[PDB]
């Protein structure tokens, strides 16, 4: 059986906390294995494990069902359990209401109909959330590899939500190919060298920055895979999402600093994000409203 280190402890699979299989139903799907909502009653997300698998797959599984349970931070999601002791394999995670982040953007863009469906603080709030994630992991020197909307979940529609990192599908792989990567989220040295440090994560997190006040629009519009990447290497950056505060683009270019120790820690990011918070001049600026 596979072990994991976190925090200074190791894990294996008999530390997981096993779920009877007779008290977990499944009510509807929520999309690609498959992923269902789910009771225990606690509402659950259940991901769930092919039964026609390779053993390959079936590490992997594993692994991320150990990576989950090992978090404790408010803003990771939480991992009720597993059911692997019945076919197919199953991962339970907490049920985040308001889904994914880049599906809530799109979503809930502001519209003639809602012109103030969001705000500014909307997303300082968001980018706050997941950015104390980043800090927690930053911290116990665990490197994400993915950060990005489409990794990071809401609590609820409402604006008491609060934004979780979902996914840590990436960092499982490393603990497969080109056209797979991420590009589009990657500084420099991660896609020419295969160095991925703590810095990593925040180049990454800008990346997000972007996808937030852009109001989820996929990263650098109309360029594919080869040409950010060529596009990145000559110093090249994306322009400001549209109305997008100085202060917030001014966050997005710090984390997207060429040399790994020119770009802020998680600390500074989230100093840099309460400032925004704070200043008049970026919560009172009006997001665009898409006619
Ligand atoms: C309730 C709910 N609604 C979702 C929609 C369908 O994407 C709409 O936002 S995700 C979702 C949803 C809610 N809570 C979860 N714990 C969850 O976990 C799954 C494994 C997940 C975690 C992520 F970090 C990102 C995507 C996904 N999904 N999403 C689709 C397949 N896996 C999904």
């Amino acid at each position: 059986n596979p072990n994991y280190c976190f925090a200074g402890k190791t894990s294996s699979i008999s530390d997981l906390k096993e779920v009877p299989r007779k008290n977990i139903t499944l009510i509807r799907g929520l999309g690609h294995g498959e992923v269902y909502e789910g009771q225990v009653p606690l509402q659950v997300a259940v991901k769930t494990l092919p039964e026609v698998c390779s053993e390959q797959d079936e590490l992997d599984f594993l692994m991320e069902a150990l990576i989950i349970s090992k978090f404790n931070h408010q803003n990771i999601v939480r991992c009720i359990g597993v059911s692997l002791q019945s076919l197919p394999r199953f991962i339970l995670l907490e049920l985040m209401a308001g889904g994914d982040l880049k599906s809530f953007l799109r979503e809930t863009r502001p519209r003639p109909s809602q012109p103030s469906s969001l705000a500014m603080l909307d997303l300082l709030h968001v980018a706050r959330d997941i950015a104390c994630g980043c800090q927690y992991l930053e911290e116990n020197h665990f490197i994400h590899r993915d950060i990005a909307a489409r990794n990071c979940l809401l609590t609820c529609p409402g604006p008491g939500r609060v934004a979780k990192i979902g996914d840590f599908g990436m960092a499982r792989d490393i603990y497969g190919g080109c056209a797979m990567l991420p590009v589009k989220w990657m500084p420099p040295e991660a896609f020419m060298e295969g160095i991925f440090t703590s810095k990593t994560d925040t180049w990454s997190f800008g990346v997000l920055l972007w996808e937030i006040f852009s109001l989820g629009y996929m990263p650098y519009p109309s360029k594919s895979n080869q040409e950010v990447l060529e596009f990145v290497t000559s110093g090249g950056r994306m322009d400001p999402p549209k109305n997008c505060p100085g202060p917030v683009y001014r966050i997005m270019t710090q984390c997207w600093q060429h040399q790994p120790e020119d770009r802020p820690n998680f600390a500074i990011i989230l100093e840099r994000i309460e400032y925004c918070t704070q200043d008049p001049d970026v919560i009172n600026t009006a997001l665009p409203i898409e006619y």
